[PDB]
């Protein structure tokens, strides 16, 4: 069917020097360039270094943008074993967590997610290289089948534009009804030194630690791993529900670069062909944009060819100039491959969320071949605020939303655009869930085991303290762990009527205080009998109201930990609070690999 | 936007014992197990067997459906050098190919085939084991770089679905606009032992040459290699243009089987619910479906689920038992794993093309563990007429055509089904460019050099053979050589009122007479300069136009074949004749080959 407005309200990624997108908004926020030396764990660069650009079977460079725990796995949480975890791809098992931890952010559980399970799964990956082989199809499928997803579930190969292509089918499978809700991303991790020596081989890489997006001396990009997914969700749904709003996605498209004068050479009419018609699709004129994420991989022959395809899109709505900020996420991660775009589309969500346009590094010298004062664009050099343009189409002048684009663009010449904007709520708050000591809240956690449950009371502490939390998100936190969070197997419940209380409460908890007032700890495994034969009969899911509605929290709480299920819904008999994003589940970092 | 109908308008495809559709027929027709001994130069399959199933490192088969020239290839035709054909997966070398074959097929030039280079590539794959490595985005990125097309070129793996997928995405991009036309299809080839050693650790193949779809004593599937595309294009747009329609795809739907008792345990109401939501996509009740190619694997496991879930999807609108035939090409060739689905899609052609139904082979006896009586189905087991339907809904009843189903599953879990329906034309036989000796008919070939044409003339001469072709057929051959065929170096030119005279000359080619009348041969090589400077000027294509126009072809035909371009479809005043298939470029089959 028809385009329309998709929102994006789930988000999680592990970027380098980020291992999650608070992380990375520090790094693009201080302007960090995020690369390292190759890790002695992954292959001895030494081993392979040849200063010799393009000789074979070496490799020039002794840099990339890495991730941390590449080779960690929590396969327990998921119930496979360890001689299983062994066999797959990192790159699956690092979509899978991250995957789990974007819905977790979206503030909703497997089921809730979608009752009909028609959620989709989309995702982009380009390199396979472990050793048990290219398996692309199971970093898509695994997630399906663990989260019983079944809407569409695929893995998309278009080389480096494969995660915003995987965007742009998840889009079209909810314009056309086959998902109700959608999962994209995509993910790239270096595991074999072949990875490096074939870029090296094709004199792709830049020897230096420094992806030179639009600077002078751009000598190609540096390497990077990446792995990220978004929740996507009809717009008028999510504003419906209640969810948490990261932006709007108004548009996207995806097309190829046909013949140009050799294979991989990019071209520019193709790409201005691409983003004229993502603008056409997403009703967005082109003045009205005030940020361009670019693909941006700092190489003398691409770069140019970049702005020129944008420059010539954008005439064809306005001759203005270098009204629009520029900026490519590469110059801080590297180039990530598969997973470029999806770290380009969170880069914009973190701008959204601070209203601010972070530096484009090694850009202080221009790429003396791009003149930009012939072009709608200025690279965007330090921390600014984003401001909301004014502009004139139509002889009317009105403010606009903060709207983004984001071009990714694949070796082969496969090439992908999406249109992003601010989402701007309607000014209703009628706050009647206003947490007091009167009307207290309850706060619930749970995990595996005591182990990872110590550990999300300490990064929930944490996630407080970093983000000056407060009594006005007791509602919305409490909330959010109450029917976003799978109640697992290690229980703790809290009554708390402020921020205050609460902090006291947890941190006694960390502290190993036994006995905590109004914090109540157990386990299911232990009352399972019981369980099975009582909640069958709405009987008792009706006492559990009147419980509920005479306030007696203490005695479902102490039912709560022990595995008494209950619908925290019916906690809110008028209106409903909103999901908000708080950590998530702190998986286990157990190593596992193969033998080749 | 919308769903609508899509027509197949171009197809090409290898098989095992099958190098084209017309062969595939043929093997089909006859109820041929086209399964033989992996090839010596593959591997040597006793190094690695041994009969224990599941055992590490071997493999408890000799059987696979192999194709014939699986490492050959023409690079120059493309100008590919010899050493990057021997880097190139042979998966993308065949795609190619075959894809250049399918449009050749639908009549059409790289050129011609859309304007606006809105040519969208979708092609499925799963395995990547050629030396240098799993590059997936390249077998579609190849096809659009060369012929250059810019719609949306992508790789998609869903495992054993792939192309079916492929399918689903090229519909959707055709209902939303991104593509004005696409090729669509997949590939499997099988180059390396370490492919079967994975699938007997899983103990998923047969030790047998018998897929037992639906049949007796199934256990597992004899593993294949295929290639496969289609051409398509909206309906509408194919009878404007006088295309010749395989059949019109009304409806498409993917999904996938969420939680199962285990990872890649397929899911019978998954399955329903795919087939019934592709069936409401194409507004088809499930009545009217008369024939359906199962994905067939002949698994214990997987047979009897394939047959509930279609049961259900069909139950859903009648409770009529054993009215639609049932089989899987893969009774005969084995299982092609990605391109598995594309060539279900070419037995559906084919048996359309020829209104008749195939042997399902290796069910003479049935899976015991499935009750046909209480299904829709019957499992085909004789060549036999395919009728048109006599079906009441409604309460009115009527003849439907012949419209089949095809579903393709892949271990993943990731489903597709894909609904074709006959096209049956409007009875327009205006027939007013009959062709006789007083309007003769102007037939061209061209080749890049003399040894490949002398195969072409060869081939048309054994097609025309072959298919039977005479006289009524002329005008559209002529129309399709002259507008459906690039025009190459290497030239000859005909004219012909009748076959036999057709015939006759290019019979006296093939058999080195040098002189024969009204047979022109040249070469655009020679001639290079003087063409340069006198076609820029349309003074000269009026001059054309009325050479034409008088007749004077004797003169055009000597001038066409040393390189003077001429628009053919001038030569069509009034009216314009029918593309139909002849056969396709005869690629050089050199072979080409890497080093792990």
């Amino acid at each position: 069917s028809v385009v329309r407005d998709v929102a994006i309200i789930g988000l999680s990624g592990r970027y380098p020097q980020a291992k999650n997108v608070d992380e990375f908004w520090n790094r693009l926020k201080e302007g960090k360039n995020c690369i390292s030396e190759i890790p002695k764990d992954r292959w001895d660069w030494q081993s392979f270094f040849d200063e010799e650009k393009g000789k074979k079977e070496s490799m020039y460079t002794k840099w990339g943008g890495f991730i941390d725990d590449m080779d960690k796995f929590d396969p327990l949480f998921f119930q496979i074993s360890p001689k299983e975890a062994e066999e797959m791809d990192p790159q699956e098992r690092l979509f899978l967590q991250e995957a789990y931890a974007s819905i977790e952010d979206a503030g909703y559980t497997p089921t809730t997610l979608c009752e009909s399970r028609k959620v989709g799964v989309f995702v982009g990956v380009m390199n396979g290289n472990y050793p048990t082989g290219a398996t692309y199809w199971s970093i898509a499928n695994r997630l399906s089948y663990l989260l019983n997803f079944q809407g569409p579930s695929v893995a998309v190969d278009t080389a480096c534009s494969a995660s915003l292509t995987a965007i742009h089918f998840a889009l079209e499978s909810l314009y056309s009804g086959t998902s109700e809700c959608a999962i994209a991303g995509g993910v790239n991790l270096i595991v074999d030194p072949v990875h490096y020596m074939k870029l090296s081989a094709l004199t792709m890489l830049s020897p230096s630690n420094q992806c030179k997006s639009f600077g002078d001396q751009a000598d190609g990009f540096v390497d990077g791993e990446g792995v990220g997914a978004i929740v996507l969700k009809p717009l008028d749904k999510a504003i419906a529900d209640g969810d948490h709003i990261y932006g709007v996605i108004k548009g996207s498209m995806m097309n190829a670069g046909g013949k140009t004068n050799g294979y991989t050479v990019p071209n520019p009419q193709a790409q201005a062909q691409l983003v004229a018609d993502a603008l056409q699709r997403a009703n967005v004129h082109a003045r009205t944009v005030s940020y361009l994420e670019a693909h941006g991989t700092g190489t003398e022959l691409g770069d140019p060819i970049e702005v020129a395809g944008l420059t010539r899109a954008f005439e064809k709505d306005t001759q203005d100039k270098q009204f629009c900020a520029l900026g490519s996420a590469k110059s801080n991660i590297g180039h990530c491959e598969s997973a470029a775009g999806i770290a380009g589309v969170t880069k914009i969500l973190l701008q959204l969320k601070h209203a601010q346009l972070v530096p484009s590094l090694h850009s202080r010298t221009l790429n003396p071949n791009i003149d930009f004062t012939k072009t709608p664009f200025v690279v965007q050099q330090e921390l600014a605020e984003w401001r909301r343009p004014i502009v004139e189409i139509n002889g009317t002048t009105n403010e606009y939303p903060r709207i983004a684009g984001i071009s990714s663009f694949g070796a082969g010449g496969s090439n992908a655009h999406v249109i992003i904007e601010e989402y701007i709520p309607e000014e209703q708050k009628q706050s009647s869930l206003k947490i007091t000591p009167q009307n207290p809240a309850i706060f619930v956690l749970s995990a595996k085991n005591a182990e990872r449950l110590y550990e999300i009371v300490q990064q929930l502490l944490a996630f407080i303290q970093e983000h000056s939390l407060s009594d006005e998100h007791l509602a919305d936190m409490a909330y959010t762990l109450q029917v976003g969070r799978v109640a697992m197997e290690e229980r703790i419940a809290v009554i708390a009527g402020t921020m205050k209380e609460l902090q006291q409460k947890l941190t006694a908890y960390v502290k190993g205080q036994e006995h905590i007032a109004d914090l109540y700890r157990g386990q299911v495994n232990r009352n399972q009998e019981m369980l099975d034969i009582l909640t069958s009969d709405d009987e008792l899911e009706e006492t559990i109201a009147r419980w509920m509605e005479r306030g007696k929290y203490s005695k479902l709480l102490d039912l709560w930990v022990k595995g008494l299920s209950i619908d925290w819904n019916k906690l809110y008999q008028e209106e409903q609070p909103g999901r908000i994003s708080l950590p998530t589940y702190p998986f286990a970092k157990e190593s596992y690999w193969t033998h080749a």
